[PDB]
């Protein structure tokens, strides 16, 4: 290809992305994580944190959508959101998008990036945080969520997987965590999360999260959906004590979105709910899981893409 | 990121996919393309043609499940199948995976390619050459189809994107093509076909073979799925003159899975009837696409890849 | 080899240096050239042009030493400089390093590159553009000299190789452009510059540049040397109608180092009379040479990074 | 660039070589070290050792030349000689090129590289094998030289960096290394080596080199030559402790190159005196230099190009 500026994405061991730079807008370092955030001419911007995309510009709307709606649309009547993890302000975006909406609380423990998303991401945030509803908080969310009691409808979840022996969002991905979650929400409330690629070709941080997930909630759906952005396909997640939260009923999800007036670019109703029907390769794999991690032994993805266990 | 040998794999102009390569198997450069086969550790053997991959091994079955027995399966009794382009030939040992049929005309030009995947490529074609109800042809499918009056239930074009203004086979894509096709079906007949990624921003090469086929069917519905050793949302379609393709029931599809007692690893009623919901933005950019392709100005893909129309050279 | 900011940059053909991007610093579109300058851990802040590096931080002293000197401490005492290119101006605070230097006009198209120079490469220039004694002109180097009938004792030709058929400035690569140099020089007189990479295999560039001068003036010496952020042998040459610039003393070449208080952090006496000093292929490659270049077919770069002459579009 | 298959040079921690192959002639695992073998349109065939160009083919012979004939040269009458490392078979060739020869030992730790330079590089061995003078060792150059006690009257040494921490090659860059070398030498006797690229804007390796053999020799003299093929620097050493190697009188080099009638490609007799005038950047760092590498503390260079030293 053309000669020139370009970034090396890690994808997996064997496929690296190699794409495209116009001109690098901002790129630095956190006390967390590594940033840069360029020009795609293809996506518009992109934000790379540490050596994985996180956004782009043009597709962010459809990964942002598709980790939101689902929950929102599921839940009868959403008035208080947690978002954590998320510090572009597009689930922020998307949170604030329903009316039955008071308070949505964002945590997220790297200021800087945040900083950052507002400096030189106006497409992403659009202004949601200084919407009155919104409260930034700027903490470890299991931090947060233990000193805390508030209770929530929908929590949001998007978090970055939990990749290599060192990261510390292990302990971010432990059925503890997600009981902590539980432990945070009203009856009736639903959780909605990214989950990892699937690629189960290579591997496992799909079924994984779906299996651990599983032994703090009754009822875990998961769905998926092709993020062009990534060139990938994602996993999501629907986690509740409370009820199903894939029975869609006939007309339903339709009836609720249009009283609530979603302004919707990627999702339809049907769309919603296609995204919930699986391949049966990925209904094998989802089943044949049996790896739960725990505090006392938190999983981790090797750089080969194979999930591991033991203590931290 | 190693060091070791790499492929260096167009995605689009500003994207690139470099992939790790255990082992070259066999390379070469055949009168219609260059094909490189190679050994990754991620998705067993992988095969490029030109610039891109045609096909790995860990994953061709999710390609090839996806592409054939839509159309197949859309068919109530299917005997004859024509199955334009597909070297490999996984996309015959699918076709052949149905009782009801009795002919499948496999027609292709490079057979050159053809015997790599015979000598090289085992794990697709899986005998499916050597069943006494396949018919290799090695001809420009044009020449072919139109050198004969032969009928078919089921096409299956299993073709390739027709990149840049110098090439034969951007005539595999225009309307007088798809009536060629049109004109060589069954009563009944329906067919189904792969048609480009789906990559919004780029380029439109997916609407716009749509576009290209709602001008020489009545029915034409689209239907996708993520390919993972390409990193691609690839669109497909089917078309016919008869029904809408799309309007099936899910009992009925289930039916004719467990009756023809088709092995699947990929599909399944549900997921396959579900390919066919498309969200919003990629409607829309189907109902607003307008540019059709005729032998007259055929359609290319420029290599800054997105559709494009000029006059025959 | 990690993940992060990398460029590419062209070296032949078939290969290719991928280099480390610690951050961009600054890069745009001038009306003559694509330019990036960044940031690496190897060799500082680093420049390229269109596809190409012209400099370095950590070692591009090495580059203008042996670009400059030769030509200079040649001259018995130099006056009157002309420096053709050399945007970086280190070019210009080589040659403002002899003493006997009155007057040095620094011509070069471009003078927003000039200014990003100025802004962001303090490292090259060195206020070499404000010494009282500089006369930046921005012009077509060509038009400049064809324009002016001002004398010098030492040009000093600090272009760059002259890529592709499309380039006003292959205009600046002929004998008859050499010849304009030439006629612009006083009787003692000596041109010096920059020739090309010395890569026998890929191609002729230095060969045929040296061809080409040896067409304008009767006495023409080669001298190359290694750069090592090109990773290339760079080649250069003395041309003069007087003297053989080749046929030095060493012991004099010495005197006149310790005599204008050169500063020097590559160059010795020894070392620079050696750079001329060539092995037998590149002699033959030499003596071999041909083609010579003319405003009638002047030569080009090939993007098969070969040369080769064709008429004036 | 063009797409297809191509190969990642690592170079430089900052800087890769990214080079286009056409043909995959062969590559596999010896247990000993990676290779890969490949046709470059540029350079033709090219051979890899784990992740470092070895050689090309139509760039050896400068590199062979540049290696062995200084050596050659600059003894008097070279009769038997030592070739460590090398396992192509070039060194062999330019060392067979002197008639003054009669034997001509080389070792060579790993058989299947030789056993496929045999099958795949004739362009590169070029029958030098089968010559009557040549004596094929499969052994490591310490353990040769420890265990027989035959004498040479030129050693040349074509061995690999020694790079990073793990790397046995290291204890083959030691002093006691070199006296090991010098016990094997009659009088009158030189050693030539390839010590690693010059690259002194990065680092080091060349000149702790020229300092360690200095400690077990009197006169090192140290060389250098662009090899196009590396689009690299590279650093050479003569050592003798019987008379300085780079004492060159006038006219002599070429007498020999006469009488000796040598084919050569690359260099010429001034040409050869050349490489041994130095920058003064090389100078300094070569004066600066004081690590001395040793088998109570060998050194390594680390991938960011650093030299350390510790035991092993
Ligand atoms: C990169 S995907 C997600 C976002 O969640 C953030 N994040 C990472 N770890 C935590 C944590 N322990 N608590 C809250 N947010 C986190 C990251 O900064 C990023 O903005
Ligand atoms: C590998 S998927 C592809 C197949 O389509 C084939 N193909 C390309 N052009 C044509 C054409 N004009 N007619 C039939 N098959 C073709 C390629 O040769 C390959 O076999
Ligand atoms: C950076 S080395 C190079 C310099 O040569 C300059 N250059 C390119 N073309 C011309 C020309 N026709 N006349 C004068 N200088 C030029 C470039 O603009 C750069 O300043
Ligand atoms: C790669 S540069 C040099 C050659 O010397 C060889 N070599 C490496 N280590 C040793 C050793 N200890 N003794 C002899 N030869 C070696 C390598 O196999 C290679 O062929």
């Amino acid at each position: 290809m053309d000669y020139g500026m370009y970034f090396f994405e890690h994808v997996t061991p064997y496929e690296t992305l190699v794409r495209r730079m116009e001109r690098v807008i901002a790129s630095g370092k956190t006390p967390f994580q590594d940033y840069f955030l360029f020009e795609s001419k293809g996506f518009g911007k992109v934000l790379i944190l540490d050596k994985d995309v996180q956004s782009t510009e043009r597709d962010e709307y459809i990964y942002h959508e598709t980790l939101v709606h689902p929950a929102m649309l599921t839940h009868p009547e959403p008035k208080r959101v947690l978002i954590v993890g998320g510090g572009e302000g597009a689930t922020l975006r998307e949170v604030l998008k329903h009316p039955t909406v008071e308070k949505a609380v964002m945590v997220d423990i790297d200021g800087e990036l945040v900083e950052v998303a507002k400096r030189h991401m106006p497409e992403w945030h659009q202004g949601a945080f200084d919407d009155p509803r919104a409260v930034l908080v700027i903490d470890d969310a299991r931090a947060y969520l233990e000193r805390t009691e508030e209770r929530y409808d929908v929590v949001i979840i998007d978090l970055t997987d939990p990749v290599g022996e060192d990261n510390p969002a292990r302990l971010l991905y432990t059925v503890e965590f997600y009981r902590l979650v539980k432990a945070h929400l009203n009856p009736g409330g639903v959780m909605g999360m990214q989950a990892g690629m699937i690629l189960l070709t290579h591997h496992r941080v799909h079924p994984v999260v779906h299996r651990t997930v599983r032994e703090a909630f009754r009822y875990v759906r998961s769905y998926k959906n092709h993020i062009p952005g990534f060139f990938l396909n994602f996993g999501f997640l629907l986690a509740s004590d409370a009820f199903d939260p894939a029975a869609f009923s006939e007309g339903v999800i339709e009836a609720r979105i249009r009283e609530r007036n979603l302004a919707l670019r990627h999702l339809t109703a049907p769309y919603l709910e296609a995204m919930f029907v699986l391949p049966k390769d990925l209904l094998e794999a989802l089943e044949k899981e049996t790896m739960v991690s725990t505090d006392q032994n938190p999983f981790y993805v090797t750089p080969e893409g194979e999930a591991r266990q033991a203590p931290y």
